[PDB]
């Protein structure tokens, strides 16, 4: 299983116990890091942050003390807009040069691998054609990957990417079965489900539907952007289901109307530390004074009012109720926005530090020739233990076991490892 956690490059300013600084970096937490975010100038991978050549010493200096962690650089985001990207993938000349400083840039900072986080292809300034521009841009990357792997002896640098669960923007500009092949794993975006440009109150990451839903919101869920990205053929061993640490905030119509769906005038208050009005850290929510929380049913989520003010945001409980979704549908593991804004420091929520994701940690931890002629049935993965083989009619197919389950070719079986015997 994965544990794919973001950091942020601009929460070293946050003031007093919400600035992150590489102290906060913990190297046992997760299994891969991402770095947010790199920029872009003319057509060639850049720095956003005054002090990012620094912070990436840092940041792969955590490989020394745990040397089985992965690192990537995440490119794009919220603030990067789109027109770079549009214009980088255009012609096939400014994609070979950016393909190129991006391996230039990735080795020489001592990172592990690459995050595309362009929000989105299609979607707002983006035309049409940036669908399958996306899926040539990430097919030249995992080509040139490739290659830089023969050439230069080292381990191939990996390549991600940070995808929506609106299916108007993964209509717009993935590519699904497409990209997913060049993609060694996929973080879904399964969270800003609803929020305050909306008129009435929503939770941010719920994992079902209301009953009362209908239409497109009955999609606007962790579940159905699963099935989503399932269905339009990602292996569910490349699927990571991203995970909030932050909730979304809203000013109610009136106090005395506080359920899902009350009608809402705007934004929540800013919180202390974040300061962006319709969005709160975990660690502004987990101690506010005199609330009522509750939990949405049918949804598996808390939210929290006072007053005027209602947040939907993700708890300790609904953590481990994600991870047992995620196990039960055979997902290659949890991602998770971000670092920061979980309670990194134990100086709010009274569950010590970090106790959000170590949630996660915890309870993540509980061819084409092939198959003919073959005859149908079950093969082991020589590369790997919890996968195996499945043949059917001379075509091969790749599936996985169930977490904490090995392949064993006596039982054609997934099962339980051999027992020890009063062993070392």
């Amino acid at each position: 299983a994965k544990l794919v956690c973001y950091f942020t490059n601009w929460a070293q300013y946050r003031q007093g116990e919400a600035r992150f600084l590489p102290k906060d970096l913990d190297p046992s937490l997760c299994t891969h890091l991402i770095y947010a975010f790199a920029g872009m100038t003319n057509h060639q991978l850049s720095t956003t942050e005054w002090n990012d050549e620094t912070l990436y010493q840092e940041f792969n200096g955590l490989k020394k003390m745990n040397p089985k962690l992965k690192t990537l650089l995440a490119i794009g985001g919220w603030n990067f807009g789109t027109q770079k990207f549009t214009d980088m993938v255009a012609t096939a000349n400014n994609r070979q040069t950016f393909v190129n400083s991006a391996i230039r840039f990735l080795r020489k900072y001592s990172f592990d691998g690459l995050d595309l986080d362009w929000e989105y292809p299609g979607s707002q300034g983006s035309p049409a054609v940036d669908k399958e521009r996306f899926t040539t841009l990430v097919q030249d990357l995992a080509n040139a990957f490739q290659q830089e792997a023969q050439t230069s002896g080292k381990e191939r640098l990996l390549l991600s990417a940070a995808v929506p669960a609106g299916q108007t923007y993964v209509d717009a500009g993935y590519e699904v079965d497409k990209i997913a092949q060049n993609l060694d794993f996929v973080n879904l975006m399964a969270y800003d489900f609803h929020g305050s440009w909306e008129k009435v109150t929503g939770h941010n990451s719920p994992l079902y539907k209301r009953q009362e839903e209908s239409g497109a919101a009955a999609s606007l869920n962790v579940d159905a952007a699963v099935q989503q990205w399932l269905q339009k053929g990602t292996p569910a061993s490349k699927l990571i289901l991203g995970m909030p640490t932050y909730g979304r905030s809203f000013t109610l119509a009136s106090s005395s109307d506080t359920r899902v769906g009350a009608p809402a005038t705007g934004s929540g208050t800013p919180g202390p530390f974040t300061k962006e009005g319709g969005m709160l850290a975990y660690y502004e929510v987990c101690s506010w004074k005199g609330a009522t929380k509750q939990r949405i049913q049918d949804q598996k989520v808390p939210y929290i009012f006072r007053d005027n003010q209602w947040v939907g945001f993700d708890d300790v409980e609904s953590f481990k109720t994600k991870v047992s979704y995620l196990k039960q549908k055979g997902l290659g593991g949890a991602m998770v926005w971000a670092l920061d804004l979980d309670d990194f420091a134990g100086f709010s929520c009274n569950q010590g530090r970090y106790p959000l994701i170590q949630t996660l940690r915890q309870e993540l931890s509980l061819q084409d020739t092939f198959c003919q002629g073959k005859a149908d049935g079950l093969y082991p993965n020589p590369r790997e233990r919890s996968s195996f083989y499945s043949c059917a009619a001379g075509r091969l197919f790749q599936q996985s076991c169930p977490t904490g389950l090995v392949f064993s070719n006596s039982c054609k079986c997934c099962t339980w490892n051999l027992v020890p015997r009063g062993s070392l």
